[PDB]
């Protein structure tokens, strides 16, 4: 008989977006081609598979700089990371098998199974 | 027309506290009487008007142990805590006032909030 907070988990999401933002507490810059984007740690490892992966390991935990593949596409990768600060996700035909292949890359299986659902509702 | 994920944010919010368990990047102590509580920066000041307004100080940013006030209920906090990494408030006649005495403390207006209509719905 707890009482649930439907929108607290945004709330703080938000919060978290804002810190990213601001540049407060990150401590991870993630670099895909030319790109650098700067995150927190804890929000990657919440989001990601591979990121989980990466840095619940004892000896890649302290890592400052994580290179990603080169043939990541940067601009999936930027809409993952603010999907992953903001819980939406702006996918279209023009970026659809970009996205699905970085959230596999990231093991990231909402998204993954949400680029499936596009894909079969489209012609 | 971005795909918003309405579980997304409390998938996230749920992982932070596996990590928080886990000690997994945890940043800071708060001591609240006799009792120790780990947690990460990001989410107090996510949560806590009163945390954000500490860290977000640069000059206590880097402060890894924050004390609170000898008259807090340390059960009080728990809860808050508690609330803070999962949405739910474990809200009772017995706890109601320690749990509203904190959240002000801590400057929480939801809870607070949700407090007065526990008040108001109680004879
Ligand atoms: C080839 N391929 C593989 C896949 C996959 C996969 C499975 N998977 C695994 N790990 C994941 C996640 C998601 C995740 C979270 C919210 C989301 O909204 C989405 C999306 N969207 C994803 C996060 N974490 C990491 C994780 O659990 N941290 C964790 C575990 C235990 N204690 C502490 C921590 Cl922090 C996830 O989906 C997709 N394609
Ligand atoms: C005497 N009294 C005062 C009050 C109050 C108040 C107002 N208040 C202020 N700051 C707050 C919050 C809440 C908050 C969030 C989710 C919740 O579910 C609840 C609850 N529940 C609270 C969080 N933050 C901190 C904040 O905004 N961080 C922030 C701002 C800008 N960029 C980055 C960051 Cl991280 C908040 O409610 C209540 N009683
Ligand atoms: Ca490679
Ligand atoms: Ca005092």
């Amino acid at each position: 008989s707890q009482i649930q907070f439907t929108r607290h988990a945004s709330d703080v999401l938000l919060n978290l977006n804002r810190l990213r933002s601001r540049d407060i507490l990150t401590d991870v810059v993630i670099v895909v081609s030319r790109e650098q984007f700067r995150a927190h740690k804890t929000v990657l490892m919440a989001c990601s598979g591979l990121f989980y992966s990466i840095f619940t390991d004892q000896l890649k935990r302290n890592l400052s700089v994580i290179n990603l593949d080169p043939e990541i596409n940067p601009e999936g990768f930027n809409i993952l990371l603010d999907f992953m600060y903001t819980s939406r996700l702006n996918l279209r035909e023009g970026n659809i098998m970009a996205v699905m292949a970085t959230a596999m890359y990231l093991q990231m299986e909402h998204v993954v199974d949400t680029c499936r659902k596009f894909i079969k509702a489209s012609e």
